[PDB]
């Protein structure tokens, strides 16, 4: 037995610790990104316990990476948007 499908979710998790130094950096606007962050980490630590603890569909995964895109995708964004802004 292999992780098969965890990898990418673990991908993701790498992903977003990686958001987490750039927005360290910007000291500005943290509620609304470790408010942001914290349901996303939350949400791909979900998968992989549903995937140890439960035969999830790699489909499912697909699309819930999707969903983590989509988050994801604004939270950079919205960084960008907060760094250039240089106010809260």
């Amino acid at each position: 037995q292999g992780p098969g499908s965890l990898v990418k979710v673990g991908t993701l998790k790498k992903r977003l610790d990686k958001f987490n130094e750039v927005v360290s950096a910007l000291k500005d606007g943290k509620p609304e990104v470790n408010r942001q962050i914290k349901n996303l980490e939350i949400s791909i630590d979900a998968l992989m316990a549903k995937i140890k603890s439960t035969m999830m569909t790699r489909e499912q995964i697909q699309k819930e990476y999707d969903a983590l895109v989509k988050s994801s995708e604004d939270l950079l964004s919205a960084l960008q948007k907060k760094k250039q802004q240089e106010e809260e």
